[PDB]
């Protein structure tokens, strides 16, 4: 006696369309892998029409009725908005329905209330598709690395910003021309703000940090800096220093001198040495680096955006949720046991690349050096040359120090007389 | 209530496992929901010079796996028959089992999985494939809603360290293998590695996990690196390639719709621009191609006591979580019953290095031999030796045709000897 498992898909856009196509075209495999048939009950949408690749009788705009049906077992939330999403997720869990979602912004703001609700109803809540599109990242960090100690999660989690920077690195194009080409070729949107400013990265970083270090981290905890201040000159200096530039999401388990642990989650442009694995990740692809104590360095690479790869991840969650209902017993449980404090950006040890225009006098380098040393910052590399009998281009790369000390050093350099301007400031990671 | 652990086996993996159970007790207990307590360590030679408290050591494996205060049995013994025996007894006693045995999983999963499903109990084996790289769980759970078509890459740390050394230093196979054994990257009898048994067992497991069918080691074509020379790497560099021990697992589809599976491990010239060409040292890398997901790559350490212990502990936490929360893992799904495609049917390319007569006619003879079996040549290089060296690279063609041509070449009068024959993948 194998009772079918009902599925309600909310959304028929880029991801939902692919999810429904798979539930259709792979029904035999899916059923065989779940143990019972996987039967689509209805599709939540706003526009109901016969021109949506599905029979209209499946389409509905009443989402609350669709997730409330008794012959529905799993609810797949693939609508954009967060308030409709949360309302659907909650009403569905309350009725004992397993939930699969891909909603970055909802998960990055509070998995606490939703996870508690799924635990109460004794049902699953899977959101693998929320981070890294098709790249399995959440399940490896919650299950495969559960017996280990993760210390660093870092990688490229935004395809648009990686395509733009990869393009600036290859062609020497200016940011504006690279963004234009990106928009034209369909890699960026009419308003790419969520990408180029780093909001998409910050949300994903909050989720990754929470999963990796067993603490609650929200998008509001993540320091955010985008790529709009990255220039072609920056890439030229980076190349001269053996680096490229990438928009990194970094999640670190930090330890202070007094021994207490904390968690950092931050996104910003970073000079990355060409030898680093992330430097070879180009185009719109994503890659996630995980440092653990017993396992060492792991890297997961693939497509972290798109209807088809995201659907792959959704369907993996769906099959697991259906399997759990067939055999009884849920999947993992929320592990936020650590209650680690959040380290702000100023406490984080990092390195600064600083590019300035300075007077072409033999004492200026001593002046800037003192400004770094007076705050206990050591200099690793310096490059100085003239511009065309007027001034000099002074590049400085520091050793590691707190972002606070380096931020204050920069402010100081700006106020110096010999410093005409501080043209660029970019952190440096990898090394 | 506590969860009892029994580690069968010590050494590289078992030592790290025990050390982690002790040093990470607080985190492990708080991630499981109940304390994780080591009950005993199975071993053959019981003594006090094994870096672990002696009271824990015991040579009666059957007693250890049958204890009531045990709950998970971590099998980390070498041989397959004592492993199968202990696994079965532990499962029949209602104990979840975590193993890392490649040879046991690659020869027979049927009886073991059935015994575990009957006793409503887990049988995890992530540590069997790719050391620390999580590969089995992604293919069994994350990609379960997808259709995987190809799984391939570097899955042996020892062979990969030897070849990488041969590529960096120009060393001969014997010297590199000695460096590896001396530095601890290989072992006293590296036969399991250098001849391909390790890779072929892992490939059997990968194919069966990815294509939802039963694939055993007896179905995997196996060729090692013992015949890879420094002169091979010199040619490969000249041809814009390196050499790597590749495992490949493909879902093949015919014109009529018949599906089949091919699983094969062998040496291969790979272009330097290929991603696998950058996987050096003892690292591994697994590439998965699926219909929705597209292409994925998993990179990490594939050999080592601590990396493999990491995978083992991942499975132990999950098996302990399940026993606390009353559940299980994904049932074994080998429903496709796909037939096995032999090697002759697989399209590939050959690099063939020969010593031939130093006369201007030999090239036409070798070419006709290739052509009469409908094989186009992509590149040739010919020069003289000092008291003629002929290198040929073919286009794609079936392994069977290429084998027939090689035989024909060896039997040719103008061909003094076939010195090296290596496939070429990637491209
Ligand atoms: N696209 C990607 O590459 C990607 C990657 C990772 C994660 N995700 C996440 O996946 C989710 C879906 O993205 P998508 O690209 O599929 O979005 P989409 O293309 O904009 O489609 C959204 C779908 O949801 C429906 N919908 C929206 N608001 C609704 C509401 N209030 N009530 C009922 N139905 C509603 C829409 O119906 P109508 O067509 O009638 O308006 C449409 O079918 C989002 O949370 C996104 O963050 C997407
Ligand atoms: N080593 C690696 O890097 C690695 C990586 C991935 C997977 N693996 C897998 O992990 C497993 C263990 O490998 P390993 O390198 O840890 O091996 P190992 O160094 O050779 O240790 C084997 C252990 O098993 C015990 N043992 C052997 N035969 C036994 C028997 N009949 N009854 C009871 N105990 C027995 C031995 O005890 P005594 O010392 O008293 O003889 C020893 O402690 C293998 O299945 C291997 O394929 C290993």
């Amino acid at each position: 006696d194998q009772k079918p498992i009902g599925v309600a898909v909310l959304g028929l856009g880029n991801v939902g369309s692919e999810v429904v196509r798979i539930i259709d075209e792979s029904a035999t495999d899916l059923a065989a892998r779940i143990g019972a048939p996987l039967q689509l009950r209805g599709i939540g949408v706003r526009r109901v029409s016969a021109d949506r690749g599905v029979p209209v009788e499946l389409l509905t705009d009443n989402i609350e009725e669709l997730v409330s049906r008794d012959d529905v077992d799993i609810v797949v939330e693939l609508m954009g908005p967060v308030e409709p999403a949360r309302k659907a997720i909650l009403t569905a869990l309350e009725q004992g329905k397993s939930v699969v979602t891909a909603n970055k912004a909802l998960m990055s703001v509070s998995t606490g209330e939703l996870a508690q609700a799924a635990e109460a109803a004794h049902v699953d809540l899977y959101f693998e598709a929320a981070v890294a599109g098709a790249i399995p990242v959440i399940r490896p960090l919650t299950q495969s690395l559960a017996g280990d100690t993760v210390t660093r999660v870092a990688g490229i989690v935004n395809g648009t910003t990686n395509y733009i920077l990869s393009a600036m690195d290859s062609t020497g194009a200016d940011y504006g021309d690279a963004l234009a080409e990106a928009s034209a070729l369909g890699y960026a949107e009419a308003d790419p703000t969520a990408d180029v400013e780093g909001y998409d990265a910050a949300a994903k970083a909050a989720i990754l940090a929470s999963i990796a270090f067993h603490t609650r981290v929200t998008a509001d905890d993540v320091y955010r800096e985008g790529i709009t201040k990255v220039t072609a000159a920056d890439f030229a200096s980076a190349r001269a220093l053996g680096c490229t530039i990438k928009l990194l999401a970094i999640c670190e388990r930090l330890t202070s001198d007094d021994g207490h642990q904390s968690v950092s989650a931050r996104v910003y442009p970073a000079l990355v040495p060409l030898t680093h694995p992330l430097a070879a990740v180009n185009g719109a692809f994503n890659a996630v680096v995980v440092e653990a104590e017993a396992a060492g360095r792991l890297m997961f690479y693939g497509q972290g955006a798109g209807g088809a790869p995201t659907a792959s991840a959704v369907m993996g969650d769906v099959v697991m949720a259906a399997r759990n209902r067939v055999q009884g017993g849920r999947g993992p449980r929320e592990s936020k046991y650590a209650k680690l404090p959040i380290s702000p950006i100023g406490d984080i040890p990092t390195r600064y690349y600083v590019s300035m225009r300075v007077a072409d006098r033999p004492g200026v380098l001593a002046a800037v050096a003192t400004e770094f040393g007076n705050r206990s910052v050591s200099i690793a590399e310096v490059r100085q040359e003239g511009i065309d009998p007027r001034g000099a281009r002074l590049v400085v790369v520091t050793h590691k120090a707190t972002d606070a000390a380096l931020s204050e050093t920069v402010k100081a350099l700006a106020s110096l007389d010999v410093v005409q301007s501080v043209d660029s400031v970019i952190r440096m990671e990898g090394t």
